[PDB]
């Protein structure tokens, strides 16, 4: 309804690029935020039409434009060239704050699915701290659902609408390029993953009750969405997930169908230089990988799925607004 500002806890002395951007763009955080419960009120939220998502999107586009400059950007006919130094890159949390005369309403119901009426509501200055993590298929380093796995969608009957799964337990994923120059791998403990897809299948079954629930790899698209792609210490990883989204939930029981070894799923990854941009239709070209060992140890805290007698879910992504949405779902700006 108005333009928000960000608060962050960044230092002017990190050269980490999120810190630099935030010290230019954000104000410091309140050491004690105010919060005002109101359990009588009941208000309506819709995470799928939330202008906070559009402001955060614009901010993160700006952050990446100033921080992860490509050697070459191809958009349409033009090709822009610029210095593309290797940088230190590690996302920091950002708070979105209502300016004077406005408030942010926060839905306090643990099981709120992001849409409709919410009975227990608070008013706050700023959202919690949100790390702006760009990725497909898996949502990394978010905040977990407080109680049970929530399944969010603008419309579950529309198979074209992205499904956001909000986990209540995180699943570790460790991706490393060890000391090919391009070749890397991710390790996931097949047991944790096993359990969580068992519970995700339960929830999806509540919403599609006659049907068998199948997880399969992504069908088609650019590599950015047919693999789990993400940025790690400035390098763009593309990790094959066909051993991950590969399993059947039949009779209240989940069977995993992808290959593991020693109780570990290992995704084969590549570090790429030519990127299909998430910000706009275009390609961006980066320099070859820095040397040493490139490792990110992340929490999987959610999934992005697409639905195709049986219901079949494949990993999705590509619109980073769904990533922001997964964190901003409980917030509205009012007044
Ligand atoms: C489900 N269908 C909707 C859908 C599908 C795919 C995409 C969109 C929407 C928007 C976006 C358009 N851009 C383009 N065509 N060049 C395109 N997404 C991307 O290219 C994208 O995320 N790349 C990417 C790059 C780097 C990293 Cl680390 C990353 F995690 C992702
Ligand atoms: C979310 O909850 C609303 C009611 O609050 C319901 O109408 C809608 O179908 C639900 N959506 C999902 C994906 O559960
Ligand atoms: C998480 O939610 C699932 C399904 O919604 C539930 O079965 C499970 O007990 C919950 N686990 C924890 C640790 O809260
Ligand atoms: C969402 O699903 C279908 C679209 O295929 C349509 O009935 C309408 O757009 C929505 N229906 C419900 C029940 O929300
Ligand atoms: C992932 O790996 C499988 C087998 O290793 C292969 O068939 C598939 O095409 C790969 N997908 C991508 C996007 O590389
Ligand atoms: C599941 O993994 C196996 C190998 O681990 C592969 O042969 C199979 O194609 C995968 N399932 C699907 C549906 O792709
Ligand atoms: C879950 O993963 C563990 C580790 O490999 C395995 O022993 C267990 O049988 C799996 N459960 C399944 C596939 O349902
Ligand atoms: C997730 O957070 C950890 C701890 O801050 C960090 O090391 C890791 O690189 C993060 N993952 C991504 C993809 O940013």
């Amino acid at each position: 309804k108005t333009t928000l500002f960000c608060a962050s806890d960044a230092k002017a002395y990190e050269k980490e690029v999120h810190n630099v951007w935030a010290t230019h763009a954000c104000v410091p955080t309140d050491p004690n935020p105010q919060e005002m419960v109101l359990a009588n009120v009941t208000e309506n939220f819709n995470m799928w039409k939330n202008d906070m998502v559009e402001q955060m999107h614009e901010d993160i586009i700006s952050l990446w434009d100033e921080s992860l400059k490509p050697c070459v950007k191809l958009t349409g006919g033009s090709a822009i060239t610029q210095a593309c130094p290797k940088v230190s890159f590690d996302p920091i949390p950002l708070h979105y704050c209502a300016p004077a005369g406005f408030a942010i309403l926060k839905c306090n119901n643990k099981t709120f699915n992001g849409t409709g009426p919410c009975r227990n509501v608070s008013t706050v200055q700023c959202t919690h701290g949100i790390k702006p993590v760009v990725s497909t298929q898996l949502l990394l380093n978010g905040s977990l659902a407080e109680e049970e796995i929530i399944i969010r969608s603008e419309n579950l009957t529309n198979n074209a609408k992205t499904i956001i799964v909000h986990l209540n337990e995180s699943v570790n994923i460790v991706c490393t390029r060890p000391n090919n120059i391009r070749q890397a791998h991710c390790n996931i403990n097949e047991s944790k993953w096993n359990n969580t897809l068992q519970k995700v299948g339960e929830e999806l079954a509540k919403h599609f009750p006659s049907k068998t629930i199948k997880f399969e790899p992504s069908s088609g698209g650019d590599l950015e969405i047919t693999t789990h792609s993400f940025n790690c210490r400035g390098e763009f990883f593309y990790c094959n997930t066909s051993d991950l989204f590969n399993g059947t939930y039949r009779n209240g029981t989940y069977n995993h169908t992808g290959r593991s070894s020693n109780g570990t799923i290992t995704l084969q990854c590549k570090i790429k230089q030519i990127i299909n941009m998430w910000q706009e239709v275009g390609r961006a070209i980066y320099a070859p990988p820095i040397e040493g060992e490139i490792t990110c140890n992340s929490n999987i805290t959610g999934l992005l799925l697409l639905r195709d007698d049986t219901e079949t879910f494949r990993p999705g992504g590509g619109d980073m607004r769904d990533n922001w949405r997964s964190e901003l779902y409980k917030y509205k700006v009012v007044e």
